[PDB]
C-alpha cells in the first residue's frame, strides 16, 4: 500500500534493523560470556523507544480529521513527537556526559577489543543504512508543504537519535582499534602494576612474586581516557544538532509567530485596508508546517459593506502567507 | 518583593537546598575517599537541571504581554516546562530501570553502610522539606484560575522530580539499614567465597590459604538484590505519578479541547442562536489554564442585525466557559 506510508515505512525499517542489531549483539555477548554488550543492547532499547515514539506520533498525525477531542486534528502530535525525541535525546546526552565524567575518574578498561570492534563495524553499517534512510531529515491548496515540514521535524528528531547512535558507534570503533594496537591488558601472572586505574588484584598478586623483580607497565595512560573524551565531544556535537529542532518544535508548540511572517507589516496592511479603523487581538500562530492561523478583531463602520472588507483582509492574509483566518467585525455602537 | 514570586521563591529555595545537599555529599565523599557519593552528586545535577528548567519556564511565563515573536505571550512556556520536566523525569526513570536490570545481573555491594545511611537521612530531610514546599503541586476577570493551573502544572512537574528523589532517598535509607544489619562484607583475609557476586580476587586470595579449611559464606543472597527491586518499584510509582501531568501538558500543547467543554452541546447552542444558519470551523482549544480560545465561522443572513447575534454568541460561549472568542460572519452572497 501507499496510503501516506512514506515515513511509517522508513520508521518500521529502522525499527527492524535496530531489532536485528540488538539480537545480534545479545547473541555475541552470550557467546563470548560478556555483559557489556548486553548493557549496550539494553541501551539500544532507548533507540527502540525513540523509534516507537516517533511511530506513534506519525500514526496520530495521520488522523488529520477534526474529531471531538481535538478540533484541529492530531497534526501537532508529529511536531510534539519531534520535541519529545529531542528532549529524550537531550536527556540521554546528559546521562552520557555524567557517565563520561565517571569514566574520567574511575576509567574502565575494555575487554576483547577485536569482538567489540566487529560489533562496532556492525553498528556502523546499521547506522549508516539508517542515516541513508533519513538523509532528507477561500484558501489555497498547499498542504504538501505542511506535510513536508511536519515529516521533516519528526524524521529529523529520529535522524538526530540515529546520528547519536552513529557517533557512538564511531567512538566504539576508534576505541577498539586503539585498545587493540596500543593498550596491553593483564590477565594472570603478567608483571604489570596497572599504573592506570587502581587495580584490586594486580597489586596483591604481583607483590608476592615480584619482590624487586623486573616489573613492567600495563600500557599507555592516555588510551583509557579515549572513550570519555570522544564521548564528550559527541555529546557536544549532539547538543549542537539538537538545538534547532527542539527550539523549532518548542516554538511551534508555543504559538510563536513563524519567522517568515512579520507582525508590524501585517498589522500595517490590515489597518491600511479601506473600511478598517482598528485591529486588535491579532493573534497569529502556527499549527504545524504551513498551517498558519491568524485571528483578528477588525473594527468597521458600515455593516452592509463588510463582505468586501473581509475579502480584502483575506487577500492581505493570503499575500502575507496566512490562509486560515478568522475575522471578527466589531461594528460601532449604533 | 512580591511581584508574582510565589513559585519563583519556592523554586529558588529548592535550588538552594539542592546545592547545599550536593556540596555536603561531595564533602562527605571526599572525606571518606569514596566516589559513589560523588556519582550521586553528579546525578543530583539532573535535579538541578530540572529546577533551572522550571525556573526558566516560570520566568518566561511571567512575560504575559503580547510581543512581536509570540502573540499570546510566553504563557504556554510554563505548561511546556512541565511537559519538559515530565519527559525528563520519564527519561531518568527509564535510565534507572536500565541500571536496575544491570544491578539484577551484576549486583554491586554497597560500602560503608553507616555513612551512606546518614547521607540518606540528610537527603530524606531535604526531600521532605521540598515536598512540604510543593505540597500544593466582553470577557470576565478570572485570570487567577489560569495562573493557578499553570503554576500547578509546573510546580507539579517539579514535585514529581522531588518525589522521585525522595523515593530514591527512602530506597537508599532502607538499603543501608538492611546492609548494616544483614549483609556481612569482606575486606582482607575473611573466609568468604562471596557466592553472591563472582570476584576473582576473593577467590584467588582464599584458595591459597583455605585448602579444605573452615570457610564461611559472605552473606544473605537476597540483600544484594534489594537495591534494584525497590528502585524498579519506585520507577513504576514515578511512571504512575508522571502519567497525568505529561498527558495534561501534552493535551494543552496539542490544542485538545478541555474536558470541561463538550463540542456537541456547544455547536448545538451556537446553531440554536437566532440569526445563525451554519457553524463551521469551530476550533476550540486551551492556551494555558482557564484561557480557552474558540474561533468560529458563523453564517448569518441580515448584516445589519449582526451585533445582537454576536452578543448572543458571546453570551453562549461565556455560559459554556469560553471567554476569548473570534466570530466571523459569512453573510450570504448578495
Amino acid at each position: 500500500m501507499g496510503c501516506w506510508g512514506r515515513n511509517r515505512g522508513r520508521l518500521l525499517c529502522m525499527l527492524a534493523l535496530t531489532f536485528m542489531f540488538m539480537v545480534l549483539e545479545v547473541v555475541v555477548s552470550r557467546v563470548t560470556s560478556s555483559l557489556a554488550m548486553l548493557s549496550d543492547s539494553f541501551h539500544m532499547l532507548s533507540d527502540v523507544l525513540a523509534l516507537v515514539v516517533a511511530l506513534v506520533a506519525e500514526r496520530f498525525a495521520r488522523r488529520t480529521h477534526a474529531t471531538q477531542k481535538n478540533t484541529f486534528g492530531w497534526i501537532r502530535a508529529e511536531v510534539m513527537g519531534a520535541l519529545v525525541n529531542a528532549i529524550f535525546l537531550t536527556g540521554l546526552c546528559f546521562a552520557i556526559l555524567l557517565e563520561a565524567i565517571e569514566r574520567f575518574i574511575e576509567p574502565h578498561e575494555m575487554q576483547q577489543p577485536l569482538v567489540v570492534l566487529g560489533v562496532g563495524v556492525a553498528g556502523l553499517l546499521v547506522n549508516v543504512l539508517g542515516l541513508c534512510l533519513f538523509h532528507h531529515h477561500r484558501e489555497p491548496d498547499h498542504m504538501e508543504l505542511e506535510e513536508d515540514r511536519a515529516g521533516q521535524l519528526n524524521m529529523r528528531g529520529v535522524f538526530l537519535h540515529v546520528l547519536g547512535d552513529a557517533l557512538g558507534s564511531v567512538i566504539v570503533v576508534v576505541n577498539a582499534l586503539v585498545f587493540y594496537f596500543s593498550w596491553k591488558g593483564c590477565s594472570e601472572g603478567d608483571f604489570c602494576v596497572n599504573p592506570c586505574f587502581p587495580d584490586p588484584c594486580k597489586a596483591f598478586v604481583e607483590i608476592i612474586n615480584s619482590t624487586h623483580a623486573s616489573v613492567y607497565e600495563a600500557g599507555p595512560c592516555w588510551v583509557l581516557y579515549l572513550d570519555p573524551t570522544l564521548c564528550v565531544v559527541m555529546v557536544c556535537i549532539l547538543l549542537y544538532t539538537t538545538y534547532p529542532l527542539l527550539k523549532e518544535s518548542a516554538l511551534i508548540l508555543l504559538q510563536t509567530v513563524p519567522k517568515q511572517i512579520d507582525i508590524r507589516n501585517l498589522i500595517k496592511e490590515l489597518r491600511n485596508v479601506e473600511g478598517v479603523e482598528e485591529v486588535h487581538e491579532l493573534h497569529v500562530w502556527q499549527l504545524a508546517g504551513s498551517r498558519i492561523i491568524a485571528t483578528a478583531h477588525i473594527k468597521c463602520e458600515d455593516p452592509t459593506s463588510y463582505m468586501e472588507v473581509a475579502k480584502t483582509i483575506k487577500d492581505v492574509f493570503h499575500n502575507h502567507g496566512i490562509h486560515a483566518t478568522t475575522i471578527q467585525p466589531e461594528f460601532a455602537s449604533v
